[PDB]
Protein backbone atom coordinates (compact mmCIF):
# COMPACT_ATOMS: atom_id res chain seq x y z
CA UNK A 1 0.00 0.00 0.00
CA UNK A 2 2.47 2.58 -1.25
CA UNK A 3 -0.81 3.75 -2.87
CA UNK A 4 -2.98 4.57 0.19
CA UNK A 5 -0.27 5.95 2.50
CA UNK A 6 0.57 8.06 -0.59
CA UNK A 7 -3.18 8.25 -1.22
CA UNK A 8 -3.31 8.23 -5.03
CA UNK A 9 -7.02 9.09 -5.21
CA UNK A 10 -6.59 12.06 -2.87
CA UNK A 11 -3.68 13.46 -4.89
CA UNK A 12 -5.71 13.24 -8.11
CA UNK A 13 -8.69 14.74 -6.29
CA UNK A 14 -6.53 17.68 -5.20
CA UNK A 15 -5.20 18.09 -8.73
CA UNK A 16 -8.77 18.32 -10.04
CA UNK A 17 -9.90 21.06 -7.64
CA UNK A 18 -6.60 22.83 -8.33
CA UNK A 19 -6.65 22.89 -12.12
CA UNK A 20 -10.00 21.58 -13.28
CA UNK A 21 -10.19 19.65 -16.53
CA UNK A 22 -6.77 20.39 -18.07
CA UNK A 23 -4.76 18.38 -20.58
CA UNK A 24 -2.52 17.59 -17.60
CA UNK A 25 -5.49 16.26 -15.60
CA UNK A 26 -6.70 14.26 -18.62
CA UNK A 27 -3.25 12.73 -19.02
CA UNK A 28 -3.18 11.87 -15.33
CA UNK A 29 -6.64 10.33 -15.57
CA UNK A 30 -5.74 8.26 -18.63
CA UNK A 31 -2.79 6.71 -16.73
CA UNK A 32 -4.95 5.42 -13.84
CA UNK A 33 -5.66 1.71 -13.84
CA UNK A 34 -9.31 1.15 -14.86
CA UNK A 35 -10.26 -0.01 -11.37
CA UNK A 36 -8.66 3.09 -9.87
CA UNK A 37 -10.43 5.35 -12.37
CA UNK A 38 -13.83 3.88 -11.50
CA UNK A 39 -13.05 4.00 -7.79
CA UNK A 40 -12.22 7.69 -8.23
CA UNK A 41 -15.56 8.62 -9.77
CA UNK A 42 -17.42 6.55 -7.17
CA UNK A 43 -15.84 8.03 -4.03
CA UNK A 44 -15.12 11.73 -4.60
CA UNK A 45 -16.63 14.90 -3.18
CA UNK A 46 -19.41 16.48 -5.19
CA UNK A 47 -17.09 19.13 -6.68
CA UNK A 48 -14.74 16.51 -8.13
CA UNK A 49 -17.71 14.41 -9.32
CA UNK A 50 -19.11 17.46 -11.13
CA UNK A 51 -15.81 18.03 -12.93
CA UNK A 52 -15.62 14.35 -13.88
CA UNK A 53 -19.19 14.74 -15.27
CA UNK A 54 -18.14 18.00 -17.00
CA UNK A 55 -18.54 18.48 -20.76
CA UNK A 56 -14.76 18.91 -21.02
CA UNK A 57 -14.14 15.29 -19.96
CA UNK A 58 -16.74 13.64 -22.20
CA UNK A 59 -14.25 12.91 -25.05
CA UNK A 60 -11.98 11.16 -22.55
CA UNK A 61 -14.84 8.99 -21.29
CA UNK A 62 -16.10 8.21 -24.80
CA UNK A 63 -12.65 6.88 -25.74
CA UNK A 64 -12.54 4.63 -22.66
CA UNK A 65 -16.07 3.46 -23.42
CA UNK A 66 -15.22 2.64 -27.03
CA UNK A 67 -12.07 0.64 -26.19
CA UNK A 68 -14.04 -1.82 -24.04
CA UNK A 69 -13.92 -5.31 -25.49
CA UNK A 70 -15.10 -8.73 -24.39
CA UNK A 71 -12.69 -11.51 -23.48
CA UNK A 72 -14.15 -14.06 -25.92
CA UNK A 73 -15.90 -12.28 -28.83
CA UNK A 74 -13.39 -9.57 -29.83
CA UNK A 75 -15.61 -7.95 -32.47
CA UNK A 76 -18.36 -7.05 -29.96
CA UNK A 77 -18.75 -3.35 -29.22
CA UNK A 78 -20.93 -1.57 -26.68
CA UNK A 79 -23.50 0.85 -28.10
CA UNK A 80 -24.46 4.24 -26.70
CA UNK A 81 -26.06 3.47 -23.27
CA UNK A 82 -29.11 5.71 -23.93
CA UNK A 83 -29.62 8.08 -20.87
CA UNK A 84 -26.82 6.51 -18.86
CA UNK A 85 -23.56 8.30 -19.60
CA UNK A 86 -20.75 6.26 -21.14
CA UNK A 87 -18.67 7.27 -18.10
CA UNK A 88 -21.16 5.69 -15.71
CA UNK A 89 -21.48 2.67 -17.99
CA UNK A 90 -17.70 2.29 -18.06
CA UNK A 91 -17.08 2.67 -14.32
CA UNK A 92 -19.97 0.42 -13.32
CA UNK A 93 -18.83 -2.23 -15.80
CA UNK A 94 -15.22 -2.03 -14.62
CA UNK A 95 -16.20 -2.47 -10.96
CA UNK A 96 -18.52 -5.31 -11.95
CA UNK A 97 -15.65 -7.07 -13.71
CA UNK A 98 -13.48 -6.45 -10.63
CA UNK A 99 -16.16 -7.99 -8.40
CA UNK A 100 -16.07 -11.17 -10.50
CA UNK A 101 -12.26 -11.46 -10.19
CA UNK A 102 -12.79 -11.44 -6.41
CA UNK A 103 -15.56 -14.02 -6.28
CA UNK A 104 -13.66 -17.29 -5.77
CA UNK A 105 -10.59 -15.68 -4.22
CA UNK A 106 -11.59 -13.29 -1.46
CA UNK A 107 -15.40 -13.16 -1.68
CA UNK A 108 -15.23 -10.11 0.60
CA UNK A 109 -14.22 -7.57 -2.04
CA UNK A 110 -16.79 -9.21 -4.33
CA UNK A 111 -19.72 -7.87 -2.28
CA UNK A 112 -18.18 -4.40 -1.95
CA UNK A 113 -17.36 -3.90 -5.63
CA UNK A 114 -20.70 -5.32 -6.82
CA UNK A 115 -22.50 -2.92 -4.46
CA UNK A 116 -20.59 0.05 -5.83
CA UNK A 117 -21.17 -1.04 -9.40
CA UNK A 118 -24.95 -1.23 -8.77
CA UNK A 119 -25.62 1.43 -6.12
CA UNK A 120 -23.39 4.17 -7.50
CA UNK A 121 -23.39 3.50 -11.26
CA UNK A 122 -26.58 1.37 -11.77
CA UNK A 123 -24.67 -1.20 -13.79
CA UNK A 124 -27.13 -3.67 -15.32
CA UNK A 125 -24.72 -6.58 -14.97
CA UNK A 126 -24.32 -5.95 -11.23
CA UNK A 127 -28.12 -5.86 -10.83
CA UNK A 128 -28.30 -9.17 -12.71
CA UNK A 129 -25.49 -10.66 -10.66
CA UNK A 130 -27.05 -9.50 -7.39
CA UNK A 131 -30.45 -10.95 -8.31
CA UNK A 132 -28.94 -14.24 -9.44
CA UNK A 133 -27.16 -14.55 -6.10
CA UNK A 134 -30.27 -13.73 -4.07
CA UNK A 135 -32.48 -16.03 -6.18
CA UNK A 136 -29.98 -18.86 -5.85
CA UNK A 137 -29.77 -18.54 -2.06
CA UNK A 138 -33.56 -18.94 -1.89
CA UNK A 139 -33.33 -22.06 -4.04
CA UNK A 140 -30.92 -23.71 -1.59
CA UNK A 141 -32.57 -22.40 1.62
CA UNK A 142 -36.20 -21.48 0.89
CA UNK A 143 -36.95 -20.03 4.35
CA UNK A 144 -39.20 -16.98 4.62
CA UNK A 145 -36.30 -14.80 5.73
CA UNK A 146 -34.47 -15.20 2.41
CA UNK A 147 -37.65 -14.80 0.34
CA UNK A 148 -38.39 -11.53 2.12
CA UNK A 149 -34.91 -10.21 1.45
CA UNK A 150 -35.21 -11.06 -2.24
CA UNK A 151 -38.66 -9.43 -2.25
CA UNK A 152 -37.37 -6.35 -0.43
CA UNK A 153 -34.54 -5.80 -2.90
CA UNK A 154 -36.76 -6.18 -5.96
CA UNK A 155 -39.37 -3.77 -4.61
CA UNK A 156 -36.74 -1.24 -3.47
CA UNK A 157 -34.62 -1.23 -6.64
CA UNK A 158 -37.46 -1.68 -9.17
CA UNK A 159 -37.57 1.94 -10.37
CA UNK A 160 -33.80 2.16 -10.72
CA UNK A 161 -33.51 -1.14 -12.54
CA UNK A 162 -36.26 -0.14 -15.03
CA UNK A 163 -33.88 2.58 -16.22
CA UNK A 164 -32.42 -0.25 -18.29
CA UNK A 165 -35.77 -0.35 -20.25
CA UNK A 166 -36.61 -3.79 -21.68
CA UNK A 167 -33.71 -5.82 -20.16
CA UNK A 168 -34.32 -4.18 -16.76
CA UNK A 169 -38.03 -5.07 -16.89
CA UNK A 170 -37.18 -8.65 -17.89
CA UNK A 171 -34.72 -8.88 -15.01
CA UNK A 172 -37.42 -7.76 -12.59
CA UNK A 173 -40.09 -10.03 -14.07
CA UNK A 174 -37.76 -12.98 -13.71
CA UNK A 175 -37.11 -12.19 -10.03
CA UNK A 176 -40.86 -11.85 -9.44
CA UNK A 177 -41.54 -15.18 -11.17
CA UNK A 178 -39.10 -16.95 -8.88
CA UNK A 179 -40.52 -15.04 -5.89
CA UNK A 180 -44.06 -16.16 -6.78
CA UNK A 181 -42.83 -19.75 -6.85
CA UNK A 182 -40.99 -19.41 -3.53
CA UNK A 183 -44.00 -17.85 -1.80
CA UNK A 184 -46.14 -20.69 -3.17
CA UNK A 185 -43.82 -23.40 -1.85
CA UNK A 186 -44.42 -22.00 1.67
CA UNK A 187 -48.23 -21.75 1.15
CA UNK A 188 -48.13 -17.92 1.28
CA UNK A 189 -50.68 -17.79 -1.52
CA UNK A 190 -51.48 -14.06 -1.38
CA UNK A 191 -47.83 -13.11 -1.73
CA UNK A 192 -47.46 -15.57 -4.61
CA UNK A 193 -50.41 -14.04 -6.44
CA UNK A 194 -48.93 -10.59 -5.84
CA UNK A 195 -45.57 -11.56 -7.35
CA UNK A 196 -47.12 -13.19 -10.37
CA UNK A 197 -49.03 -9.93 -10.92
CA UNK A 198 -45.89 -7.80 -10.67
CA UNK A 199 -44.20 -10.27 -13.01
CA UNK A 200 -46.92 -9.79 -15.66
CA UNK A 201 -46.77 -6.01 -15.32
CA UNK A 202 -43.00 -6.05 -15.85
CA UNK A 203 -43.33 -8.38 -18.86
CA UNK A 204 -45.87 -6.01 -20.35
CA UNK A 205 -43.65 -2.99 -19.69
CA UNK A 206 -40.77 -4.86 -21.36
CA UNK A 207 -42.94 -5.59 -24.41
CA UNK A 208 -43.90 -1.90 -24.67
CA UNK A 209 -40.23 -0.83 -24.47
CA UNK A 210 -38.66 -3.36 -26.83
CA UNK A 211 -38.56 -1.20 -29.97
CA UNK A 212 -36.79 1.57 -28.02
CA UNK A 213 -34.42 -0.83 -26.20
CA UNK A 214 -32.30 -2.34 -28.98
CA UNK A 215 -29.05 -0.74 -27.79
CA UNK A 216 -29.84 -1.85 -24.23
CA UNK A 217 -30.63 -5.34 -25.44
CA UNK A 218 -27.42 -5.48 -27.44
CA UNK A 219 -25.39 -4.33 -24.41
CA UNK A 220 -27.30 -6.22 -21.71
CA UNK A 221 -26.92 -9.68 -23.30
CA UNK A 222 -23.79 -9.01 -25.39
CA UNK A 223 -25.64 -9.44 -28.73
CA UNK A 224 -26.85 -12.93 -27.80
CA UNK A 225 -30.55 -12.00 -27.79
CA UNK A 226 -33.24 -12.29 -25.15
CA UNK A 227 -32.82 -16.05 -24.59
CA UNK A 228 -30.91 -15.71 -21.31
CA UNK A 229 -33.33 -13.08 -19.94
CA UNK A 230 -35.80 -15.72 -18.83
CA UNK A 231 -36.13 -19.24 -17.50
CA UNK A 232 -37.68 -20.69 -20.66
CA UNK A 233 -34.86 -19.51 -22.90
CA UNK A 234 -37.35 -17.81 -25.23
CA UNK A 235 -36.66 -14.89 -27.58
CA UNK A 236 -40.28 -13.60 -27.72
CA UNK A 237 -41.91 -11.68 -24.89
CA UNK A 238 -45.36 -12.77 -26.06
CA UNK A 239 -44.16 -16.37 -25.68
CA UNK A 240 -42.67 -15.81 -22.20
CA UNK A 241 -46.05 -14.33 -21.27
CA UNK A 242 -47.82 -17.40 -22.64
CA UNK A 243 -45.71 -19.83 -20.60
CA UNK A 244 -45.81 -17.69 -17.48
CA UNK A 245 -49.63 -17.77 -17.60
CA UNK A 246 -49.60 -21.57 -18.09
CA UNK A 247 -47.94 -22.10 -14.71
CA UNK A 248 -49.41 -19.09 -12.90
CA UNK A 249 -52.86 -20.39 -13.90
CA UNK A 250 -55.55 -19.10 -11.53
CA UNK A 251 -53.17 -16.53 -9.97
CA UNK A 252 -53.60 -14.39 -13.12
CA UNK A 253 -57.23 -14.33 -14.30
CA UNK A 254 -57.95 -11.89 -17.11
CA UNK A 255 -59.13 -8.85 -15.06
CA UNK A 256 -55.92 -9.03 -13.03
CA UNK A 257 -53.71 -9.27 -16.12
CA UNK A 258 -55.69 -6.36 -17.58
CA UNK A 259 -55.03 -4.16 -14.54
CA UNK A 260 -51.27 -4.82 -14.61
CA UNK A 261 -51.20 -4.28 -18.37
CA UNK A 262 -52.87 -0.89 -17.92
CA UNK A 263 -50.44 0.02 -15.13
CA UNK A 264 -47.57 -0.89 -17.47
CA UNK A 265 -49.07 1.42 -20.13
CA UNK A 266 -49.42 4.21 -17.56
CA UNK A 267 -45.72 3.95 -16.68
CA UNK A 268 -44.76 3.86 -20.35
CA UNK A 269 -46.55 7.08 -21.33
CA UNK A 270 -45.77 8.78 -18.01
CA UNK A 271 -42.09 7.95 -17.64
CA UNK A 272 -40.72 6.81 -20.99
CA UNK A 273 -42.58 9.54 -22.95
CA UNK A 274 -40.19 9.60 -25.93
Amino acid sequence: KGKLMPNSLKDVQKLICDEGITDNVITTLSRLKPFDLAMLKATSDNKVKTLLDSDELKPFWVNKFNKLRLEKDHIFQFRNPDPQSRADFYCGYVLYLAALKEKQKEISSYYDYLNLSFTTFNCFYAAQEILTFLIGACKNDTKRENIDLLYNFVTSQSTQIQEHKTPGCLLLANAYFYLAGFYLSLDLKAESIECYKECWGQLHLAQLLETDSEREIHNAYFNKGLATSNAFGLNSISEIKARCLDLASEALPYPARNVMEANAVKTFENRFKD
